[PDB]
C-alpha cells in the first residue's frame, strides 16, 4: 500500500513483528545529524504516532552527508533514500535529512496491523528518489481566506503524498490578507476583514512547518493583474479606468510604482526564506491601460504603438530586475513568455493554459528556460467521476523536444484556486485527486496500471482518512 | 436574507429589539397546542438558540386547529402559516404544526444583530405556503454507509431550507446496512461491516429526529435490479447469470421471491410510518434474465416472448399489490411506467432521466399518475462553477400539458447519490446547490431574479455555517 509508488521495492515473505512501547526512532552512531537536529526529532515522534496510533526492534537513521537539519529545502535538494527493513535493527540511510523525511514516510506505509491487531512488517529493501524534483501545490488564500489551521493540515497531507513545494497564492484581486510590515496599509485596507489576516508570525509558522516536512514555501505575489486589492492601501498604484470597471491593472508609467515595488519586494526576499518567488503576470487585461490618456502619452513617449505587450513586457522587466538584484531567482506564468518579454536565463516559466500545453512546453524550454507544468492539474475545475485517473494518465515529458528541453523540465504543480473553495470543502476537493499527480510527479514514467493505482489509492486515501485528513473516496466502498 | 423567500413580505422601517435573556417563545391562550406538545416545545428551544447563539418581548405561536402534534407529517400536511412581527408580542399563526415549524424557521432569518451587536427586527407581516408539497433530499447510504450523526445534521440543513422529505436510498448492490428484524442475515451477510449498519433504534431516532422537524422519511428499497447485497443473505433470492457478472436481478419466477418480499415489505410498513415505500425499479438489467434456462422457460409459460419488459412488469406489478395489500402507496422511478407496467391509481412516478424529461413529465401525467421530478436536480452530477444557478433556473411545469395534468405535478427532489460520496465531503457537496432546489420548490413561480438570489443565497449559505453545516461558497468572499 505504497503511495507514490517507490522507484525500487524489494520483498521477501518474512513477516517481522513491532511492540509499540518496545519501538524505538534513533540516530545511527555514524550519522552526521544527532539529538541536535529538531527537524529529525520531530519526525520520529510524528511518525511513531503514524505507525502505531521476529522482532523489529529499532529504526535506525544514517545521514550520509552534512545533513542540513537547520536549512531550507531548495530545487536541488536531495530526496533519495535507501530503506532496508530487518530485524532486530532495520536502517534508513540518506545523504540528507530530506530523503530520511521521505523515508519515513515509506516506512510508515509498509507496517500493518494482521486480522488479530498484530502490528507487522515484511523484510524489505527499498531504493527511491523523484522523477521530479518541483512537486506543488497551490493554495489560493485571496479568493477565500483559509485559516493557519487549514494550510498547516495541508502541509502534513502534503508530506503523506511526497509533495516538496506549497506554492502560496496569497493575494488577488479580492483580498490582501498578507500583512507587511513596512506597509501596514496594504492588509488593513485590502483584507476582507482584519481578523481574515497572516501576520508576521502567521507566515513564519508556516514556512517553519513547511520546512520540517522538507517543504518549500513559494509565495506569489501577483502583478501587475490580479492586484485591485493592492490599491485599497496603496493609493495611485493602480491605474484608474476611464469608463469598463473601476481601476485596472497596476500603473506601470510612474516611478512611485516601482519605488513601491523595490521595497515591496525587498521585504519579501526577507520575509520568504526560499530561492524563487513568483510574480505572477498572468491575465493582464490592457483595456484599462488602452483608455487612459496618460498610459498613451507614455506609450508613444517611448514608440510602443498600440502594443500592451511591450508595455506588460517593459513592466515585468523592471520587476524581474528588482528581483535578481535582490538575490532571488523568479518564477513566471506563461503569458509574460508568450507576450515576448525578455526573461534573464534561470526565469521559471510555469505552463498552465491547457490550449496545445505540450506545444507551450517546447517552446519554452527551446528557448532554454526551465519549466513547471499545471495546465493539466487543475484541480478546481471539478467534473463527475475519478477525474483522478485523467490527473495520473498525463505524461508530463510527452511533448516535442531533444533531451536538453527535458532536461528543463522540473516538475509541475497541482492548483487549488479559490474561487470556489474555503475552509468548509478545500480538503475534500483537494485530496485524494493531487495524490494522483503526487505519484506522477514523484514515482518512475513506467509507473501507470491503472488498477493497481486504484487498489494502492483507495488505501492510501483510508490512511490519510486515518491520520485526520479527510480525504473524499475514489468510488464506493468502505475504510477499515 | 429570507431563503426560501416567503410567499408574501411586507416590512416597514420600525426596528424592534429583543434581549437574549428576555425574550421567549410560548404558546398563544387559545392555541390547540401547549406544553404537552414535544414537537413545538423543542422547536421553541432549538430557535430560542438559533435566533442568538421597541422592544418584542414574546413570539407567541397559535396553532388554529387540531394540531397534529404527536402525528407524521404526510404529502397533504398543511405547511401555511402568517407571521406578525410587532412590539411588544409578535405571533405566529398556523393551521398546523407544521406551519408553525416553518415560521420559526422564517422567523429566525428575519432577526439579526447591528454594527454593534445589538439583536434588531423590522416590523413585518408574512404570508407564506409552499408552491410543491414533496420537497425531497435523496440520500445513498449504501454506496457509502453514512454515520447516523450526518444523517442527522442533513436533517438539520433540510430544516433550515424548509425541506419536508428524506428519500432514504438505504440498500443498494454494494451493501446492505437496513438491519432486518425478520431476516438478520441481509444485513449481517450484506452490510460493509458489522459497525456499518442502521439497527432498529437507529433507524427510530432518525425517523423521529425528521419528524420533529415536519420532515417525512420516505424509504427505498429498490427492486429488483440494484439488489447486489440483499443475495448474500437471502439464498435463492437473485438470478445466477450464466457467464456477463456473477449475479443479476432479482430473480422474479420462483415463489420463494414474493413469500420473501411480502415477509420484508411486512416488516418495512411497521418500521416506516411514511404512507409511501419506493420500491425502485431503476437500471434493471436484462442479460442475466436473457442468459438463465429457467427464467427463458418461465418466458414461454405466459408467452412474454423475447421481451423482458413484460418479465419486470409482471415482478413489479406483484411487489405492488404487495403494498396495497399492507395499505401503503407506492412510488417507482420512471422504467417501471415507460415499461409498460399496469400502475394503480395513486402510483407516483419520480422521472429522474435527463432525455426529454418535459415529454416524460407530460406522458406520466396524461396517463393520470402523480409526478415527482428529479431529473434535471442530480447533485452528484458536479461541475465547475456556479451550478446552483441552473438547479435554480428549472421551471418544473414548463412541460405541456392542461391544469388538470399540471395539478399532477406534487414536487421534486435533489439527488445525492453515493459513488463519490461520504461523510468527509456530502455536507459542503449538498449545501447549498440543494437550497436552490429548496426555494424553486417552495417559492413562487416568479421569484426568478439571479442577483436577489445571489445577494439571499451568499447570506442564507453564512447562516447554514453559523449553524454547523459546513456548506460550501458560492463564491469569492467571506462570512461575517
Ligand atoms: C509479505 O509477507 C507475507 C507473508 O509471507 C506474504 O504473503 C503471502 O505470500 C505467500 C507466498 O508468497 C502465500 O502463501 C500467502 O498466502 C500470502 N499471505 C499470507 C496470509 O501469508 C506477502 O506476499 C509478502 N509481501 C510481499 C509483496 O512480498
Ligand atoms: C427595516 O428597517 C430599517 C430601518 O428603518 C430600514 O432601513 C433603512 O431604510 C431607510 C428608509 O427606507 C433609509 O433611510 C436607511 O438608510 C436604511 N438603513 C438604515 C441604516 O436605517 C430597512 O429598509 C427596513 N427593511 C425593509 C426591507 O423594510
Ligand atoms: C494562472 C491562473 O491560473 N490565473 C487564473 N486563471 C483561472 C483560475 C481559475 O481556474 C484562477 O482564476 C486564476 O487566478
Ligand atoms: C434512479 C437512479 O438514478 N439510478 C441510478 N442512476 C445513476 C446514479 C448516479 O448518477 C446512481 O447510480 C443511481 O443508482
Amino acid at each position: 500500500a505504497l503511495w507514490p509508488l517507490p522507484l525500487s521495492v524489494k520483498m521477501t515473505p518474512n513477516l517481522l513483528h513491532l511492540a509499540p512501547e518496545n519501538f524505538y526512532i534513533s540516530h545511527s552512531p555514524n550519522s552526521t545529524a544527532g539529538p541536535s537536529c529538531t527537524l529529525l526529532e520531530e519526525a520520529f515522534r510524528r511518525y511513531h504516532g503514524y505507525i502505531f496510533g521476529t522482532q523489529v526492534q529499532q529504526l535506525l537513521v544514517s545521514i550520509t552527508l552534512q545533513s542540513e537539519c537547520d536549512a531550507f529545502p531548495n530545487i536541488s535538494s536531495d530526496e533519495s533514500y535507501t530503506l532496508l527493513v530487518k530485524e532486530p535493527v532495520a536502517v534508513l540511510k540518506a545523504n540528507r535529512v530530506w530523503g530520511a523525511l521521505r523515508g519515513l514516510e515509506t516506512f510508515s506505509q509498509l507496517v500493518y496491523q494482521d486480522s488479530y491487531g498484530t502490528f507487522t512488517i515484511n523484510e524489505s529493501t527499498i531504493i527511491d528518489s523523484p522523477r521530479f524534483s518541483h512537486r506543488g501545490i497551490l493554495i489560493d488564500t485571496s479568493r477565500h481566506y483559509l485559516p493557519v489551521k487549514i494550510i498547516l493540515k495541508t502541509l502534513d497531507a502534503m508530506a503523506f503524498n511526497k509533495f516538496n513545494v506549497l506554492h502560496w497564492h496569497i493575494v488577488d484581486d479580492q483580498s490582501f490578507p498578507y500583512q507587511s510590515i513596512t506597509f501596514p496599509e496594504l492588509s488593513n485596507k485590502g483584507s476582507y476583514s482584519l481578523s481574515h489576516v497572516y501576520t508576521p508570525n502567521d507566515v513564519r509558522m508556516v514556512i517553519e512547518y513547511a520546512r520540517l516536512r522538507g517543504i518549500r514555501v513559494l509565495p506569489e505575489f501577483d502583478t501587475p493583474g490580479h492586484t485591485l486589492s493592492w490599491g485599497k492601501g496603496q493609493k495611485d498604484l493602480l491605474t484608474p479606468c476611464y469608463s469598463l470597471d473601476s481601476f485596472g491593472p497596476i500603473n506601470p508609467t510612474l516611478n512611485t510604482t516601482y519605488s513601491f515595488l523595490t521595497t515591496f519586494f525587498k521585504e519579501i526576499s526577507e520575509v520568504f526564506p526560499d530561492q524563487f518567488i513568483h510574480l505572477g503576470g498572468d491575465e493582464v487585461e490592457f483595456k484599462c491601460w488602452e483608455s487612459n490618456p496618460k498610459i498613451q502619452d507614455f506609450m508613444r513617449q517611448k514608440g510602443f504603438g498600440t502594443d500592451f505587450k511591450k508595455l506588460e513586457s517593459f513592466y515585468i522587466q523592471k520587476v524581474l530586475d528588482i528581483i535578481a538584484t535582490i538575490n532571488k531567482g523568479s518564477i513566471v506564468w506563461q503569458e509574460v513568455f508568450d507576450d515576448k518579454a525578455k526573461l534573464a536565463p534561470g526565469t521559471i516559466v510555469e505552463v498552465w493554459k491547457d490550449s496545445a500545453y505540450p506545444e507551450e512546453l517546447s517552446r519554452v524550454t527551446a528557448s532554454g528556460f526551465p519549466v513547471i507544468l499545471s495546465a493539466p492539474w487543475y484541480l478546481d475545475l471539478i467534473s463527475y467521476g475519478q477525474d483522478w485517473r485523467k490527473y495520473y494518465k498525463v505524461e508530463p515529458l510527452d511533448f516535442g523536444g531533444t533531451q536538453k528541453q527535458k532536461q528543463l523540465f522540473i516538475g509541475g504543480e497541482a492548483c487549488l484556486w479559490g474561487e470556489y473553495v474555503d475552509a468548509t470543502n478545500l480538503t475534500p476537493r483537494l485530496w485524494p485527486r493531487a495524490s494522483a499527480v503526487g505519484e506522477r510527479l514523484w514515482s518512475s514514467k513506467d509507473v501507470r496500471d491503472m488498477d493497481d493505482a486504484y487498489d494502492r489509492l483507495t488505501r492510501h486515501r483510508c490512511r490519510m482518512v486515518e491520520r485526520g485528513i479527510a480525504a473524499q473516496p475514489l468510488y464506493a466502498g468502505y475504510c477499515n
